[PDB]
């Protein structure tokens, strides 16, 4: 407990590592730590804003060091003190967990300066919100085939080391070349059976698993949230945060208006996922053993 210990009221980039990588100091073509610009200023081309909220935003850059384009998240403001440090720095600390997996974005460096957390991950194509925002309609089944596989390879990924990703949705789903993507975004991602019970924060209303509603955690509710994730991009469907629709979503409920055109394939592998009761939830291991779901 952090907000107890004496850690309160205490100008160069400090890397952020959990899996240990000395040295912590940062260099690069095109920084002098002696002027006053930030490593972030110095070191990178800012080309674009991607995102922004609460949170910061989030940049495409192409590094001075190497050439290449990323995607840098920077925070909002500094740190309000040690917890909210020691939270912010967990999401380079889970994203290292996840480890390097194809279906997962690779985090490429993280450090700190000013009371500010950088994240630099590898540059991704467009997340299925955008993809789907930008097509205008639902997406053709073949495509979802592979959307669907690629992202339940990932939560396998995760899954079978104790990981909760929470908070999985269209837009933290990346697009790549033909036709495969990567999950990321692991800022509220939990090992369960990691203390504090609680510490836990909350995904997006609209894809949380029902079970979530009386705290109990594990990987199902993932499979639950990329369930609601496929059938809107597959449906062009609209999610409800709350009331009856939400409710409905959550007691096996497909609306025959937006899901008739499913196919029966894909309609029963929706079905599995979003079963109401965790325990008998498909696992995306066994989601993955379907002969449907085979490396196409
Ligand atoms: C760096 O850190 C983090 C970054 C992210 N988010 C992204 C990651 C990652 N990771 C990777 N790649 C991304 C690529 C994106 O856009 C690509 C296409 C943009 N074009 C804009 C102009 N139009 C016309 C065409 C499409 C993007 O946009 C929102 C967000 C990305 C998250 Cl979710 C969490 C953390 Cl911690």
């Amino acid at each position: 407990d952090l907000g107890t210990e004496n850690l309160y009221f205490q100008l160069q980039p400090r890397r952020v590592s959990f899996r240990g990588e000395a040295s912590e100091t940062l260099q690069s073509p095109g920084y002098d730590p002696s002027r006053p610009e930030s490593f972030f200023q110095q070191s990178f081309q800012r080309l674009s804003r991607l995102g922004h909220g609460s949170y910061g935003e989030v940049f495409k850059v192409r590094s001075k060091e190497d050439g290449r384009l990323y995607a840098v998240k920077r925070s909002m403001s500094p740190f309000r003190g040690p917890k909210d440090r020691a939270r912010k720095l967990a999401e380079v600390g889970s994203h290292e967990k996840v480890g390097q997996h194809p279906c997962c974005v690779r985090l490429e460096q993280a450090w700190e300066e000013g009371g500010i957390l950088y994240l630099q991950t590898e540059l991704c194509g467009p997340s299925l919100q955008q993809h789907c925002e930008a097509w205008g309609a639902s997406l053709p089944e073949a495509q979802v085939w592979g959307y669907l596989r690629d992202t339940l390879l990932a939560l396998a990924h995760l899954h079978s080391q104790g990981l909760v990703h929470l908070d999985v949705k269209p837009a933290n789903i990346f697009l790549g070349p033909r036709g495969r993507c990567k999950l990321g975004d692991f800022g509220l991602l939990v090992e369960l059976g990691t203390a504090g019970a609680g510490e836990v924060q909350e995904g997006d209303p609209r894809y949380m698993a029902p079970e979530l509603l009386q705290g109990s955690y594990g990987t199902a509710a993932d499979v639950f949230s990329l369930g609601l994730t496929i059938l809107e991009v597959a449906c062009n469907m609209e999610l409800p945060h709350g009331g009856e629709g939400w409710q409905q979503l959550r007691q096996g409920y497909l609306p025959p208006e937006f899901t008739a055109g499913l196919s029966s394939e894909l309609r029963s592998v929706l079905v599995m996922m979003l079963e109401p009761d965790p325990k008998l939830r498909a696992t995306a291991e066994a989601l993955l053993a379907l002969p449907v779901l085979r490396q196409p």
